[PDB]
């Protein structure tokens, strides 16, 4: 997170560090069985840590699960990045707390202008903002014409563009993966954007409202 602000702790309870002997993205708690995240993340096997406020430092509040499945979406196009959303289910369930909750699925498409929160652990850019510790930021929803303006043709039905066409505040690489929550529900997964908080280039999300049918049957009927 770039141009951001450390969260609150345990503001986003529903924030999920993906592990592979470090941290390598971000995904969101749905139920106690399941996390959601990013395609391109995928690795065949993950420990999830949840409850995390500073990653390098042991609070009190985490449990560390690791995957029992990884479940790429089955669209999923590594070429162009489209469909970039994945299912983690855990070896055993979450333990809801103060620390641990899981984020609504979403049950309408948010338009463009909508405030949402993202949040991550990936690079700040700066000296006085620790990736370390949770970092939070406020980004509205680009319209789809904004969106394919600035990356022409590259934009699909699965995906929306959020943050400031001027640049300077942007999710970028380790919060891939990651929460996108409008309204109290998670709208889209950090997915991919040229560079970081640069000019024109805008993050670019996939977008869930569209994956609740796929979702919800892979959650239930597997
Ligand atoms: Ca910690």
């Amino acid at each position: 997170i770039v141009g951001g602000y450390e969260c609150k702790a345990y503001s986003q309870a529903h924030q999920v560090s993906l592990n592979s002997g470090y941290h390598f993205c971000g995904g969101s708690l749905v139920n106690e069985n399941w996390v959601v995240s990013a395609a391109h993340c995928y690795k065949s096997r993950v420990e999830v840590r949840l409850g995390e406020h500073n990653i390098k430092v042991t609070e009190g509040s985490e449990q560390f699960i690791s995957s029992s499945r990884v479940i790429r979406h089955p669209n999923y196009s590594s070429y162009n990045i489209d469909n970039d959303i994945m299912l983690i289910k855990l070896s055993k369930p979450a333990t809801l707390n103060t620390y641990v909750q899981p984020v609504a699925l979403p049950t309408s498409c948010a338009p463009a202008g909508t405030m949402c929160t993202v949040s991550g652990w990936g690079n700040t850019m700066s000296s006085t903002a620790d990736s370390d510790k949770l970092q939070c930021l406020n980004i509205p929803i680009l319209s789809y014409s904004d969106c394919n303006d600035s990356y022409p043709g590259m934009i699909t039905n699965a995906m929306f563009c959020a943050g400031y066409l001027e640049g300077g505040k942007d999710s970028c690489q380790g919060d891939s993966g990651g929460p996108v929550v409008c309204n109290g529900e998670l709208q889209g997964v950090v997915s991919w954007g040229y560079g970081c908080a640069e000019p024109g280039n805008p993050g670019v999300y996939a977008k869930v409202c569209i994956f609740s049918d796929w979702l919800t049957s892979t959650m239930a009927s597997y």
